[PDB]
């Protein structure tokens, strides 16, 4: 559970997106697991257009906010899913912190603002989805 309301777009999970986000696609991307819609209303989200590797996330499972270490955005393997089959998954972000699978969408942010969603977990680790590459979001 979780979004990020920037203007007029919403980015969520592609695994979670909803029949209203698919009536209303801007653009999607399997790979990074993420889906962009359109909204009515102006959201205030500030994306971060930066090359930080620490910031805080949010934790539905713990109801806390973590401060944590993160890897540079890459391909990590990911284990196969009820959603997507065995793959890849580009522009992934890696860090030490608790995971459960409701705590995808959770926000991760540094000083500069948004730097993308959780969307992996497992073994002690989680994985953030990054959005600071994809500056059409600001324009
Ligand atoms: C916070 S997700 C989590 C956390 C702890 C333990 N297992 C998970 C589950 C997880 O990693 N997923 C399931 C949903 C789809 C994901 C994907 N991008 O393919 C992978
Ligand atoms: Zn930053």
């Amino acid at each position: 559970s979780g979004a990020i309301y920037v203007g007029n777009y919403r980015v969520v999970n592609r695994h979670l997106a909803t029949h209203n986000d698919w009536a209303n696609l801007v653009w999607e991307d399997s790979s990074r697991d993420l889906l962009v819609s359109s909204t009515t209303a102006q959201g205030c989200d500030t994306i971060a257009r930066c090359d930080c590797q620490t910031g805080v996330y949010y934790c539905s499972s713990r109801r806390k906010h973590y401060p944590v270490s993160f890897s540079k955005p890459s391909l990590i393997f990911v284990e196969a899913s009820e959603y997507y089959p065995a793959r890849y998954q580009s522009h992934l972000m890696l860090a030490v912190g608790h995971s459960e699978p409701g705590d995808c969408g959770g926000i991760l942010r540094c000083q500069h603002g948004v730097v993308g969603i959780v969307s992996t977990g497992g073994n002690g680790l989680v994985g953030f989805a990054d959005v600071r590459d994809l500056l059409w979001l600001d324009e």
